[PDB]
């Protein structure tokens, strides 16, 4: 039941590559017992509206690595 | 052992918060308590303000690393 | 829309520039190249100081017409 | 799709906006519309006040991604 | 005649510290007689998180032989 | 610039309990940077005095600063 943090190749690159994603930090990928991988990340975006637009794309990036449960914290640009 | 019961009540209590799910509070490390949650809100208006309040709630419970995913109905 | 190699690297390399995003370079009819970017600095004062350097970076690539949105850590 | 001419009028019409130039609206592939503009105000303080309104003006025209260069007197 | 250096990976290692939300304005200077000093701005969730991560950051610098640092903390929240 | 007057003005700022490790550097292309460690009551006081400190430096033409608070 004790989770172990793994390091998926290219994941952060693909995330940084998503249109609308201005920066990525605090990416964590965990192996829960019984094969279930989850991930969290903080993502910088222009504003709340842009986040709504890119949330799906981000989730797809994770889904491409077989990851179905994510928690993404958006942080927003500050003029 | 945390006080998850009280924590989730206070989180549900924050103005702008319509619903809270996928709350996880971890202290797996030799130390450092982390928390994640998903939070439903009507729309992005005052999101900055509601994010801050949520973060405060966690801080008041000694939780200082958090990742909060908002889900918005509208806007 | 073009892709100028090294441009974003050179921009990120300018002293006082904390971050660059949303860089876009356009070719208007077969001649006039325009560029737009968001640029993070410490604060408004730092931005004023580095604006000329940033403009030079663009100028070194033949770009004379820019639209720059400054974003700030502080102030 | 949109109307640049009406858009610029609405932008110039925002209280505190002293001048709008270099307004461009781009259609990127896959439906994504971007807009850039230079906008003059009296000073930084006035700009902060009108920034939100400007963003709304763009939003009202279905434009979600903007780059705005403020200029001052 | 002091000069800026670029220690490889340093900003990566700093950004990699758990609880670091952002690093900017990193400067590493070579002072005469071999003495390397460093400055940085480091963003954290709040004061409490910063106290926890300050030691780790100091270690990161120490691993590169750097003993004298001036680190400006920036917080998402005061509290 | 004048380090001596600068340090006086900094020590003079309300909330600043002590100042050490003040350095002012000239980077190429005219850009002056300054760093300092400052003793202050607590995080809240620091937020209040950060702006004042920044102003003090700005008054001397210094636009980029790194200030390390010690509480
Ligand atoms: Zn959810
Ligand atoms: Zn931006
Ligand atoms: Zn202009
Ligand atoms: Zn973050
Ligand atoms: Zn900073
Ligand atoms: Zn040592
Ligand atoms: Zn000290």
């Amino acid at each position: 039941t004790v989770p172990k943090q793994i390091d998926i190749r290219n994941l952060i690159k693909e995330l940084r590559n998503v249109e609308g994603v201005e920066e990525v930090h605090e990416l964590h990928v965990w192996q829960l017992a019984g094969s279930r991988i989850i991930a969290t990340a903080h993502i910088k975006c222009e504003d709340p509206t842009s986040y709504m637009e890119v949330a799906k794309t981000i989730k797809d990036v994770f889904h491409n690595h077989g990851i179905h449960a994510t928690t993404i914290q958006p942080e927003f640009a500050s003029v």
